[PDB]
């Protein structure tokens, strides 16, 4: 078991900003905490990649 | 120092075209000189890349 205080624990988050050369992705929660979610094909690979992060 | 008449030298300058496959970028000037600007994401290397050419 664990007793804590509100101050005990501190969390921080940070949306990753999806920068001018990627195509327009979308954006998702997990339980209230905004992932990044991204799209990229890869030519070279013939396949479409996907990253969605925080 | 340098004594030329207006016909001695020539410049000639063009834009490259934003191609199908890139995302449609913006255009600058530089000395009344049009610059095309491109942006590509990079999965690869997690970052995006710009290109400002002519």
């Amino acid at each position: 078991a664990y007793l804590w205080h509100r101050t005990a624990f501190i969390l921080a988050y940070r949306t990753p900003v999806v920068p001018e050369g990627a195509k327009a992705g979308a954006s998702f929660s997990a339980n209230g905490v905004a992932l990044r979610w991204l799209a990229d094909y890869d030519y070279s690979q013939l396949g479409d990649r996907t990253l969605l992060d925080v």
